[PDB]
């Protein structure tokens, strides 16, 4: 019984192993990981405390491809094949994605202790907004830096910068190359250039104030552009790459930074700080709980993350509005009657109490995120093994959640015919969103204590928005004003674009034109330029 000799064999066929041909090592480096990624998920395939895992060939790769470029799409295959409940491995990470309004409870309400969202995007923040803020940071002082900025998003705000917003409005249809109503009564648009330019305008000037609008005329502009580089998924695996990229995004975030921190101390050196923007307000109100403040830095850095969270989220949303209404003069013609009555035929100036009197407008926009959630994706890491309710699963930890409402927002079941456009589904239902029910406060306000509704915009939870009144208040006077002075359509043979997915945001596929027409050729709009 001599099994010596197969020992002794097992050491010469290492020994035979060393010495191929570079060729033949090569190709086995290439070919014994393949194999041993198969063998691997067959037998993965056998456990059943885990959720079905999404066949893939190419190892550390996964299904990142077909998840990268269709999300959607991807979702809705695993749904048919596997439910509601599955797994995939995405670029190194295995993400289990929990579909329907029991995956929106199952991750949005999730225990703290359970998963954690600053782990999952740590990475992709702190480098553009800068550090101590937002997820450079316990999740205990993210709950209290979204309670100081939600201290001037309050109604007597909203009131305040409805017509500081209206006039930067006006002044972008007066002064941008894009429009000059002065000058030009009709013309072709991208709202993929127009929207972003006129969200940071008129979110610069009521959330920033003055200052910082003045500052966005010049070259400075430009920093925002840079920094707007480092804000995208491939800082999502590669977030410090020694190229120019990172540098000018770097450069940025420290030279805007460094102008916010100008104005901070300029203002508590003048003893100007009044109750003007959300800066006077930081200065005010950021100290913590236990009675550290807020350095300037910080606060800086959060205006940072704050401005460019909503900047977005916001010109996303209202360059959907303005590409579906294109293709439906009516839903125009019923705006345009919406805002006759409510402002008596335009003699009324827009208010933000009349704003809460146009429904069909919030409805619209409403709508509009339904059929577009700007994040289609939002992660979790799992910190400690999850048991999935009524079932046999185990998330272990180390894992990743996936939880997407706007996957929801778009079947059938829940929101009839949901791939047509229809602001009339939300009569009667024109609030941006409500809790039907029991509410919690994780820190900064009273929130729904349920996340189980299929229509979540804004998320819910600990992680719950802040800034959906605000971004109601500054969608809605942009497109009052856009509704009473223009009409327009699609270039012939133009309908509405498909998403890009492969951006932070789900925005339109550009260029996306639209053509414009002034509602009134003759109209003026004053002030010195
Ligand atoms: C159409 C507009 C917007 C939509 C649809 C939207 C959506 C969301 C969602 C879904 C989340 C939760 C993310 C998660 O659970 O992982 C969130 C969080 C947040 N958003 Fe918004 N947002 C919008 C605009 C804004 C604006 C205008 C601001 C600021 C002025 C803002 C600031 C924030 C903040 C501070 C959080 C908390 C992040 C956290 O706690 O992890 N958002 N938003
Ligand atoms: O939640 C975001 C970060 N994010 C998550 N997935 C993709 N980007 C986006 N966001 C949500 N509303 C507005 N922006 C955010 C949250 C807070 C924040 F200050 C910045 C920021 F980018």
């Amino acid at each position: 019984s001599i099994v010596g000799e197969a020992l002794e064999y097992v050491n010469i066929g290492l020994s035979h192993f060393l010495a191929l041909p570079l060729a033949q090592r090569i190709s086995l480096i290439i070919i014994i990981p393949f194999i041993y990624n198969i063998v691997w998920q067959l037998l993965y395939s056998l456990r059943k405390d885990r959720p079905p895992l999404v066949f893939y060939w190419i190892p550390w790769v996964g299904s990142a491809v077909v998840y990268g470029m269709k999300p959607y799409e991807f979702f809705e295959e695993c749904q048919k094949k596997y439910g509601d409940i599955f797994s995939f491995v995405l670029l190194g990470r295995v993400m289990t994605v929990y579909l329907g309004p029991k995956g929106h409870e199952f991750v949005f309400n999730a225990k703290l202790a359970d998963v954690s969202a600053e782990a999952a995007y740590a990475h992709l923040t702190t480098p553009v907004f800068g550090k101590g803020v937002i997820f450079d940071c316990p999740n205990s002082r993210l709950m209290e830096q979204k309670k100081f900025v939600k201290g001037a998003l309050t109604k007597e705000a909203f009131k305040s910068y409805v017509p500081l917003i209206a006039e930067e409005v006006y002044k972008y249809f007066r002064d941008s190359k894009n429009f000059r109503l002065n000058e030009r009564t009709t013309g072709t648009i991208d709202v993929m250039v127009t929207q972003p330019e006129m969200t940071i305008f008129t979110a610069s000037r009521s959330l920033l104030g003055k200052e910082m609008r003045a500052k966005l005329d010049t070259d400075f502009a430009y920093l925002y552009s840079d920094l707007d580089k480092g804000f995208t998924p491939i800082n999502f695996v590669f977030p410090n790459l020694p190229l120019e990229h990172y540098r000018k995004r770097d450069h940025a975030q420290k030279a805007i930074s460094g102008t916010y921190m100008s104005l901070i101390k300029e203002r508590r050196k003048n003893n100007d700080i009044q109750d003007r923007d959300l800066i006077d307000s930081l200065m005010k109100n950021s100290t913590y709980k236990d009675g550290v403040k807020m350095t300037d830095q910080e606060i800086a850095n959060l205006l940072i993350g704050v401005l460019m969270g909503g900047q977005h989220t916001s010109a996303a949303t209202s360059a959907w509005i303005l590409l579906h209404l294109a293709e439906r003069p009516d839903v125009q013609q019923e705006l345009y009657e919406e805002q006759m009555r409510v402002l008596d035929g335009g003699k009324k100036e827009l208010t933000y109490d009349l704003l809460q009197e146009m429904p069909l407008l919030n409805q619209t926009i409403k709508e509009t995120l339904r059929m577009h959630h700007p994040l289609h994706s939002l992660f979790r890491k799992v910190m400690k093994d999850m048991h999935v309710p009524n079932t046999s699963y185990v998330i272990p930890a180390g894992y990743h959640v996936l939880v997407s409402p706007g996957y929801t927002h778009l079947r059938d079941e829940y929101f009839p015919n949901a791939h047509q456009f229809n602001i009339h589904r939300w009569n009667n239902d024109s609030a941006s969103s409500y809790s039907v029910g029991e509410e919690v406060d994780y820190g900064f306000g009273a929130i729904s204590k349920g996340v189980s509704s299929p229509y979540l915009p804004f998320g819910g939870g600990r992680h719950r928005c802040i800034g959906e009144h605000f971004a109601y208040c500054q969608l809605g006077v942009l497109m009052s004003i856009f509704i009473r002075t223009l009409k327009w359509h699609y270039p012939e043979g133009k309908t509405v674009p498909p998403p890009d997915f492969t951006s932070m945001v789900t925005l339109p596929t550009g260029p996306a034109k639209i053509i414009w027409e002034k509602r009134n050729p003759e109209q003026k709009i004053g002030g010195r330029h």
